[PDB]
């Protein structure tokens, strides 16, 4: 029962104002697939959809609640949520916005976004917009944003969205860092033209498909051929790789070997080493940066990725 | 008369090879007004051209010697001179560098032009070809060229004299500057992708026109819209305002206020500090060499200009 779920939650410290939320809709009603009601209200990640050719699933109520509590989502808020699924977190969260906010969520499957819609409207739910296609794009149309709700492991926390949140506003997302085979989450805060953060914890979300799962390949496009300047000796090159991937966004790859594709310059990876091909001071001061931090990984780093602007890291404590 | 002049230039520690070439061309041919010819070789300026409209002056011959023997003028090369005049000094090259030599000289008024030629066709000199154009192009055709020699005042040396000059090749050049409204001459070597030189010394020159002499309204262009990113204090900021006029040439106004015109962002340059706009690494990284150069003019350092790559400062 929706009870004992609730008071899980409570158990967790999640506020009343959220578990409330959790308390109030059915998690039943946005799963295709019949369970016992005892298993749909365990603290446990469900197989919402399946058809043999495409699949989604509800969240951990838990992590869901946690993503909440982090990024502050109270009453009268806007939400932009990243990959919504058959609805039940679009739900949930609808709640704890309440009637004067608004959830705008994205589903990139047909036909789990349209199962989404009827799931919305049969439980007479006016404030939860599902919007079918990629999300790389966002919604601009509804925009500002107070936050940004990220449930499905993506590539990058795309301009677009950046541009759709309010200075101050909050984002929530599982980046997918496959060149380490880990997702981990961050929590940002706009401040532009940045939105800085830290690393929250490791997650276990879908992997995104279309553009928010290709970043890698898109970003070949992004390679120019500039001559050679110099080369640096690198320590801990695949740390400062995953840092590179994180902060610029222009990580991609070739045969195996990793290069930042810059605007001015390529900075090409090798083990504990990089050659740099035309201009890439931005690079430099990452390095120089990170070695004032002594190295650490991303978990241990405030993280300032810019928009319009290069990526620094700060570690003041 | 050229006889006092000759010796002059030899009391400056002019070379013999160089100084010899002023005992050979007539200076006062290439004056378009007749003056006393003891004036005509006195060692000033003089005005060579004025119609009322249009006018040219022909440079102070210690100083056009001085600057043969910093570029190392001599027999074979092929130069290219910005700022050709009525020709007197393109005709006295052209006996510095022989008859194997060629001196390719770039005049932007049509009518000065045109009497540069009749110049050197009336004496018979072969070895000068006059182009009437605008210097900011260069002529292509021509090059490689070992020397890019510059006699009038640019706002840069455009990035199609770099390629046309030979690696380690010289440019001899009075620039400019925005701020302080003065004319340094630069020495340059070209090292790709740089042009590496030094202030030489203060000099005077008509300030060129066309390309040569609109860099500011050009990348005026150039300026892009960029969120605000950073404030930046720093001292002596005029200083490094016109180091950053020299080393990058992106620099452009409005209203008064100068702004280094990036790729990538705009620096807006106040009395006591800069705001940037989207984000320049490469102004950010200038800023820290000249602090850690002891914060000094471009006079006391070596500038590294790059083409197709950020530009450097040093001062070893
Ligand atoms: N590029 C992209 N854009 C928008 N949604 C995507 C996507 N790639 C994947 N997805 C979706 O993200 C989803 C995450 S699972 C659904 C979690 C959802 N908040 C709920 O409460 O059920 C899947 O449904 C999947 O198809
Ligand atoms: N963009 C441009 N390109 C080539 N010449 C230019 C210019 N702007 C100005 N000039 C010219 O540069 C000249 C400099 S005075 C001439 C010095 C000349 N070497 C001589 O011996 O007389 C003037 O004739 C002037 O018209
Ligand atoms: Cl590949
Ligand atoms: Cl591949
Ligand atoms: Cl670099
Ligand atoms: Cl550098
Ligand atoms: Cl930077
Ligand atoms: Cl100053
Ligand atoms: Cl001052
Ligand atoms: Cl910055
Ligand atoms: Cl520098
Ligand atoms: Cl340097």
């Amino acid at each position: 029962m929706r009870e004992k779920l609730f008071w899980i939650l409570k158990k967790y410290g999640v506020s009343d104002h959220i578990a409330k939320a959790f308390l109030e809709i059915p998690r039943e009603e946005f799963l295709t697939k019949s369970y016992p009601l005892s298993y749909v209200y365990e603290d446990i990640v469900l197989v919402s959809y399946d058809d043999g050719e495409e699949y989604s699933t509800s969240s951990q109520p838990s992590l869901m609640a946690l993503f909440m509590e982090w990024v502050g989502l109270d009453k009268g808020m806007r939400v932009l949520e990243i990959g919504g699924g058959t609805g039940y977190n679009a739900a949930v969260m609808s709640r704890v916005v309440g009637e004067k906010g608004l959830v705008v969520s994205v589903e990139y499957s047909r036909k789990i976004c349209e199962i989404a819609k009827r799931n919305v409207e049969r439980l007479g739910i006016e404030n939860v917009i599902f919007v079918c296609g990629d999300g790389y794009y966002g919604v601009p149309e509804f925009s500002p944003y107070d936050v940004i709700f990220v449930t499905v492991g993506v590539d990058e926390v795309p301009e677009t969205w950046f541009t759709q949140l309010k200075e101050g506003g909050r984002v929530i997302v599982p980046i997918n860092l496959k060149l380490s085979r880990r997702q981990p989450a961050f929590l940002f805060k706009k401040k532009d033209p940045y939105l800085v953060g830290n690393y929250k914890l490791e997650t276990r979300f879908i992997t995104a498909g279309g553009n928010l799962g290709n970043l890698l390949e898109r970003n070949r496009k992004l390679l120019r051929e500039f001559p050679f300047n110099r080369e640096i000796l690198l320590v801990r090159s695949h740390i400062f790789v995953e840092l590179v991937d994180l902060l610029t966004r222009r990580l991609t790859e070739i045969d195996g070997t990793f290069y930042y594709a810059g605007p001015n310059g390529v900075v090409e990876f090798l083990d504990d080493r990089m050659r740099i091909y035309g201009d890439a001071p931005e690079i430099e001061n990452l390095l120089t940066q990170w070695e004032s931090c002594g190295y650490r990984s991303f978990e241990y780093l405030m993280l300032h990725v810019g928009y319009n602007a290069f990526s620094h890291i700060s570690c003041s404590i």
